[PDB]
């Protein structure tokens, strides 16, 4: 399973107005876990990502 880019990350957030607290609250995450998804420093899971997009389409 593929890890989503840092910029597909930044850009499936933007998409739908989230702040980064938000987008963290959605996947039951730290704001500063998922400012180092969107850094690079460390890989979003395959499975919280799906969770990610199907919680906002």
């Amino acid at each position: 399973s593929a890890t989503p880019d840092p910029a597909e990350i930044l850009t499936a957030r933007k998409a739908v107005g989230l702040s980064q607290t938000a987008a963290a609250a959605l996947v039951h995450s730290s704001l500063r876990t998922w400012q180092q998804w969107e850094a690079g420093d460390r890989r979003m899971h395959p499975g919280l990502w799906e969770l990610f997009l199907l919680k906002t389409q």
